[PDB]
């Protein structure tokens, strides 16, 4: 992949793996949601963060800041086969003192029509202590350098009420599951709300759109509860909680749409 | 990737991505396992087999057969890092009546070093019954003509007894961990197997070599035990196994090296 000639935006493509795809041959929606964090990872390093660690700013490496992300927003109108190629554009833009944006927007490389986008909320949070931080003059003056200024766009969830239509409980993460940081990969969250859908949708339709919080981590020895409730085209809410009724770790909704 | 100039084996590039790396920015075994399963199928279909399922010649299919993993040994020398570019050169051989083998070695592109190597014993089996057959003259005339001839080589598992040294109990596959066709991925094994070797080892110690054997499958609905007994340079004895003591499914040594 590469920036873009002027400087404020990066494209890479990625040709499907045999392994990244599901029973209809097509990529997965935690397929997409990888390569969504490879090409952003990409993108940080070249525009001059760390080739070592996730991106940072230098002020934010001296407080002790990490971006989390706090919402994801993912609609796909086409998914990949295996051995297609897949063009994914992103970027960020300033969220003034609340964080920080990431757009993508997918497209099939061959016939170049938009096959997806996808869009991403960052804040800020002191790595140690999880609270989170409004993003300082410091920090927004040392990233906003590498964001388009004017708009660029790429396009409230309620709480679950017991009983629950359909769950997957004692959801843990397994090595494969963490990140370099060994913390659990945020796609592993996407799997997990997935897994209280029953299997008879999953064979009969094409996720569209998914649009997931993130509110607690869930660490590696902590245990996952996964809660799903028909709302309706099939639509559903969903909360990801800890184990004995503990903390919730996300709320989302997924739209699925009959499959042709 | 590209078969090589007489098109008896197939060589292929990997950037190893921010998601396939463990706490030391390299790439995971599970990783490894990936980008050799997917080589192999890039392979396959290079040599004329399907653009849409798993590897198999038109007498197989008349016979509902398929190739299924007996047999895996990975020796990693090192692991590249996160922006590392892997090369890995596959090629298959006649194993006779008994089944086929693939064989890949690992090379740092930059350097050209070998850095891994690995053989696998692939046999024949009913996809209905899962009952093993022998290779017919038909199937291995049909597949011979893609294998050098003369040899090229890259380089018994003892049942673990009772008690476990070390367990990791109720493991169960997710969608991401099943295959296009809806079994669970040969990788899967490997991180259960490597889920019972306490995470202190993962720490101090890189996996230097890994030996599995495969004997069943889990099904999508199994729920599986991983036992690890220390036999020592650290050395482990594995064995998976469905839950309530039920039938083997793997079993297996590694062998780790103390981090420099
Ligand atoms: C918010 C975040 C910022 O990344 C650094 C960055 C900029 F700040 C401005 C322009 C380009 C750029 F890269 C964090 C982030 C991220 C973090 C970890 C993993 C994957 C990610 F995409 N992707 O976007
Ligand atoms: C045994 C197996 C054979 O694949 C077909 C094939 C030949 F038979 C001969 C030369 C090249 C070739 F490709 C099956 C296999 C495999 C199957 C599923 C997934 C991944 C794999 F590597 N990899 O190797």
């Amino acid at each position: 992949g590469s920036l873009t000639e002027d400087g404020l935006s990066y494209k890479e493509k990625f040709v499907v793996r045999s392994y990244e795809v599901g029973s209809n041959k097509t990529a997965t929606v935690e397929t997409i949601a990888n390569l969504l964090q490879e090409v952003g990872c990409n993108h940080a390093q070249s525009v001059g963060f760390s080739t070592d660690g996730f991106a940072t700013t230098t002020t934010m490496r001296k407080l002790h800041l990490i971006w989390v992300t706090a919402r994801m927003h993912i609609e796909i109108y086409k998914y990949p086969a295996w051995g297609d190629v897949v063009e994914i554009e992103t970027w960020c833009q300033s969220e003034g003192r609340i964080g920080t944006r990431r757009d993508w927007i997918l497209k099939d490389s061959v016939t170049g029509e938009v096959t997806g986008r996808a869009t991403s909320k960052w804040v800020m949070m002191n790595q140690d202590t999880r609270r989170l931080q409004k993003v300082s003059d410091d920090v927004r003056d040392e990233y906003l350098v590498f964001c388009p200024q004017e708009p660029r766009l790429a396009f409230k969830i309620p709480k679950l009420e017991d009983p629950a239509q359909y769950s997957m409980i004692g959801l843990k993460p397994r090595r494969a599951d963490l990140d370099m940081n060994q913390h659990v990969n945020n796609v592993t969250y996407i799997g997990w709300v997935l897994e209280s859908i029953p299997q008879e949708i999953v064979d009969t339709h094409e996720l569209q759109v998914i649009t997931l919080d993130y509110r607690r981590e869930c660490q590696q020895d902590d245990v996952v509860d996964s809660l799903t409730t028909t709302t309706s085209d099939s639509q559903f809410l969903h909360l990801l909680r800890l184990s004995g009724d503990g903390q919730e770790i996300n709320r989302g909704t997924t739209l699925w749409r009959k499959k042709p």
